[PDB]
């Protein structure tokens, strides 16, 4: 059998569709896409780009405009610990409302406020996420990592 | 548990580092770069368009200094996808890796990208392939699917 990275989570609901991305170098940029004029996360994009790239955008498979975006630029010696964040009611669906990236040197985020239930991935020693997968539709109904011993 | 769609293989081996792509549209485009001057595949390149133009996509392999000497590509159409997929590994450079790939769809056989020489391997045709997973460095190391009904 051939190996492959272990998977924490996902965290959230069974609603959407599956998602999955793990690229070979390393993510370097996430951005965090809202709705509602408001504070509402509907999608995520992850990219590593070496100009030659690999990325993926979940969530934002509806009518919805997003009417924001925040970004986290991930430093060279900076990688992907952990993530946490809540999920709660958006337009009568439960799906993710906040989220935060950790890694080896700061918490960024977090993108979305603070309602609904917790979830945290555990940050672990020598650990690094490498990936993220999912669950997504209109909105992010489930997410969690890929990792890998640094 | 949050459903994930299921795995068949990977097909393979142990060498390189984990990748992973399954995109929420559709992967309507496959690129096989090749090396060597020859029909040795090196990587792969997926990617799902979508109606609003933008692109998710994936390159695996080709991690090393191998001159890119050629490429073929996969241009799926509308009322077609992905159902299975089979090739073989063997040594290129001294290295066992992928050697042969085709990607079958609901309508045809596309390939075989690579040649014919090594260990065969296929899987199961019956659904949909909505992803890939596997293993590569500067090579293909091992690839498998993600499925759905």
């Amino acid at each position: 059998a051939v190996p492959m990275d272990t998977i924490s989570g996902p965290w959230g609901n069974n609603g959407g569709n599956f998602w999955s991305f793990r690229p070979v170098n390393k993510i370097n940029q996430i951005v965090i896409s809202y709705g509602g004029g408001g504070n509402n996360p509907i999608a995520l994009t992850f990219s590593s780009t070496k100009g030659s790239k690999d990325t993926i955008t979940v969530g934002g498979g509806g009518p919805d405009s997003i009417t924001g975006t925040e970004m986290v630029n991930i430093g060279t010696d900076e990688y992907l610990t952990g993530i946490s964040g809540t999920f709660g009611i958006y337009l009568d669906n439960n799906v993710l409302r906040s989220i935060t990236f950790t890694t080896n040197l700061k918490a960024h985020g977090p993108y979305g406020q603070k309602v609904g239930t917790p979830f945290s991935s555990a940050n672990v020693v020598g650990n690094e996420i490498v990936g993220f997968l999912g669950r997504s539709g209109y909105y992010v109904d489930a997410i969690g990592t890929y990792n890998r011993h640094k």
